[PDB]
């Protein structure tokens, strides 16, 4: 039987800040209990001179049966783990969902694609009562076969891999 522990997840080693920055593109979701984020999710991650990471969001967001556009903003808070975040975020409009969230970069090879995952709550089995990933792309074409194949493998390994759902892109916001 397939280890779920949210503790024996392998996450990104030597994880890059700086070669993770710029935009990424959201090609699909594993969603959390009362989801946010809806689509046309586009990421900007930077870092700045201290070696602090930060983001941006746009998307659609859900508000109530209302959806809005809406510009996001995070800050990262590192831990020992060089892939492994806390993350503080928030809406440039005050009313927006905010909130800390643990933040993981599961995988990523820079250039093509990354694995996000996020437990908000443990069970008490250690497997996750509420979680959600992001698989982002740098191009918002979609991925390319083998890194498709890689993510498949990634999103097993998190058991959520029967559980997302794919991100358009069409220019709403
Ligand atoms: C995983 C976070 C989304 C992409 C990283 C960019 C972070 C900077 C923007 C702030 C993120 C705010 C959204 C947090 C809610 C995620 C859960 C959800 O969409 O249901
Ligand atoms: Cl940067
Ligand atoms: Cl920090
Ligand atoms: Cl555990
Ligand atoms: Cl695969
Ligand atoms: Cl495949």
């Amino acid at each position: 039987e397939r280890d779920c522990r949210v503790s024996s997840f392998r996450v990104k080693e030597n994880f890059d800040k700086a070669r993770f920055s710029g935009t990424w593109y959201a090609m699909a979701k594993k969603d959390p209990e009362g989801l946010f984020l809806q689509d046309n999710i586009v990421a900007e991650f930077s870092v700045d001179e201290t070696g602090q990471m930060s983001a941006t969001a746009k998307g659609r967001v859900r508000l109530l049966n209302w959806d809005v556009c809406a510009d996001m903003v995070g800050t990262f808070t590192d831990t020992e783990d060089p892939a492994k975040f806390k993350m503080k975020y928030w809406g440039v409009a005050s009313f927006l969902q905010k909130g800390n969230d643990d933040h993981w970069i599961v995988d990523t090879d820079y250039d093509t694609y990354a694995v996000q995952y996020s437990c908000r709550l443990l069970n008490l089995d250690g497997t996750c009562a509420d979680s959600y990933s992001f698989v982002f792309s740098r191009d918002p074409n979609g991925l390319p076969p083998e890194a498709q194949k890689i993510v498949r493998q990634r999103q097993e390994e998190l058991c959520l891999a029967r559980q997302y759902r794919l991100i358009v892109h069409n220019g709403y916001c």
